[PDB]
């Protein structure tokens, strides 16, 4: 992350 906020 910051990407896919449940990384």
């Amino acid at each position: 992350c910051p990407x896919q906020p449940w990384c």
